[PDB]
């Protein structure tokens, strides 16, 4: 006993798990990458620290922008299941 | 038991949607956080400059970001209007 | 023989898998990159070492927040999974 | 009930996520190391600007080639499936 | 030909539970490798720091086996304990 | 109703897939970061802009040859599907 | 003809392919970056060499761990195979 | 429906051969890519150099290489002759 | 039409293309990083040659003991498949 909506939701769940998967590789190297970046630049040039976290809020948002928008399209891939029967 | 042709396809269209998105975050992730890590150093190493960083900046993240939405938009594609749905 | 659930618990499984596979890729290696430069910043001016703290933190913090909302989400396709029948 | 095209289209359709996933890790990634140098390079020098355009051009050529080499024969396995039946 | 639900879960829950255990090992080797690279560096630079960068070293070794852990705490959890099992 | 091609043709279209989303990443990726150096020696060494542009080319050949042989067992996987029955 | 066993047998095998295919990506990655540090130390700090070779043991031996915890799971994944009917 | 033993094998050994040469292509591409990044660099630096810095860079590649042709070779051995063919 | 071994050895052959791509991923990427720093060490300084291919020999043997122990298990895996029935 199966029915459609069993193998569709299914794959909704594992395309959602690639979404996020994929989402927190990208936001934790590339916000881990950008602070690299902040710290070593404060080492190098304290007067700058304030100075710094502009460029690098500048980063982090693009950075979590692909994180939330991949967000979003998982909430819609598991509780709006496009093509669901 | 009963499925149907489209269960099948649809079911591929989600995990096929999921990959198209799952690697656009990951190249628009870390592609961003490498271009501001060279805007931050540089900010850090010549503030001066700033001016003249921001256009390279500018034009590395839409080149990454193009790479993101033309992603999203074949993911749309696949779950929202399935190619080869019967 | 099969019931409907038994598919969508299996994909639930493997996208909760991805969810946290994807989680875990991101935070160590942000961590670990944001560590190095902590450690590199420290090691060119021990005197820096409070100063290097706070960004360090700021970046694991966001680095962090992936892992956990992930985390979160790979809790709600495995615990209560959204299209179970 | 199946029938054969609905298992090649399922296999083309996570078979183009595949090439267009892969397309846009290296296209994101490797645009952005190729700016990390273009920018770093304006910094440490501004007048060299012009100078420096041209190899980031000729590079991000070459990364957007396999991006849409990839984009490509992404079309033809959903559009144009090879072993359709 | 005979299957029963907990077949399929079970392969899922294996296939999830090395998902967990593959992402682990690549955050924790490729995070510790680099932590280390540094470590190794600086003592080539400052062979007197030695004992002000074992204390960050530490601590990042230390995020990054929580996240090693953490996801194998959850595989334990996924094998042993299936969530949803029939 | 299905056939054994039709599972087999889906297997060939995922691992064709995988064999071109793999060779896009190292491509784009590899080719970024042989232009990351060939941006920075420029930046460096103005002079050695004509120079630094053979070992260049040898880097990018390299890694076009993973490429374009990925490609080429792509095209047999699909086209001339080893095993098809 | 198929038997419980068959699909749990499957899955242990994906599975325990999965736990080493990334422990080998981590112990791989992760010792070939330590040893890039051990090179550079010692080819800017030669009288170092000997001493760069403890912080180098300790970090391989943490990616090591990575790997072998990892082997020794999917060890378990196949010939233990949690949940077998 | 019809499917036979061969049919799932011969799928299963298309998909191996797949993860085979797209794990290949990633690490050549990659790694070639790093060892060329050096010679360059290398190269700008120290002109001179040049003649010396070959030999470390083919020993390089000759290693990243093998990965990626030895792989090649056991893709062949799935999909040519696969392994419990039935 | 199946039978059991059918569906295991699919397993067995999916499971070992994970352990060989991830060795190849940690072997290429890994090597090269090794030999980045072998290159850039000889460059700064031609007479540390003999000097620095002692620990970029160390550091390969450690990558490809990752490579050749991931070999061995995809040779158990798909010559001797634990779980066989
Ligand atoms: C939706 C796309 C948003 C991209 C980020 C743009 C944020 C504003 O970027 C601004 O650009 C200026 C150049 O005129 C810089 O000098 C400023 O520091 C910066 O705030
Ligand atoms: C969630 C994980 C956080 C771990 C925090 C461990 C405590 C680190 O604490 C740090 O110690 C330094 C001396 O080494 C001080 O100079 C810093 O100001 C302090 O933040
Ligand atoms: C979950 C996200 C955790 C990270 C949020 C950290 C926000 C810190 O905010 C920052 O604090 C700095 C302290 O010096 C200031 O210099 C900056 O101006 C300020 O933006
Ligand atoms: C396909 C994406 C290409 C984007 C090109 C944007 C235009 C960049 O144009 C660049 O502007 C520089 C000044 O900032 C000039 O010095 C360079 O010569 C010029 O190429
Ligand atoms: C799709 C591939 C796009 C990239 C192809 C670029 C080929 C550029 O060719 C290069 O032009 C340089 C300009 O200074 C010259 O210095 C080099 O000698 C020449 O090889
Ligand atoms: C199980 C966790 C093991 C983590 C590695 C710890 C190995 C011992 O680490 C020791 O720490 C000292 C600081 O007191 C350093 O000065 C020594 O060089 C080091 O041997
Ligand atoms: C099939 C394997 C091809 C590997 C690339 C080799 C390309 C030729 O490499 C040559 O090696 C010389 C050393 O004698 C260098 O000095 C030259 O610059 C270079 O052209
Ligand atoms: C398993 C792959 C190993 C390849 C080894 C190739 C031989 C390299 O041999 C190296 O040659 C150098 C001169 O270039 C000498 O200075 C070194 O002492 C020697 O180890
Ligand atoms: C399969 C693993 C291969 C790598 C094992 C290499 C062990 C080398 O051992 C090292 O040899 C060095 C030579 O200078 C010494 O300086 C170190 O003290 C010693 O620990």
């Amino acid at each position: 006993e199966l029915d459609p909506n069993a193998l569709i939701t299914a794959g909704a769940l594992i395309g959602g798990g690639l979404i996020m998967g994929g989402g927190a590789i990208g936001a934790g190297i590339g916000d881990g990458i950008a602070g690299n970046a902040l710290i070593s630049g404060i080492a190098r040039q304290p007067e700058a620290q304030g100075r710094l976290f502009t460029p690098f809020f500048i980063t982090v948002g693009l950075v979590e922008a692909a994180y939330f928008i991949n967000l979003a399209f998982m909430a819609l891939f598991v509780f709006a299941t496009p093509g669901l029967q």
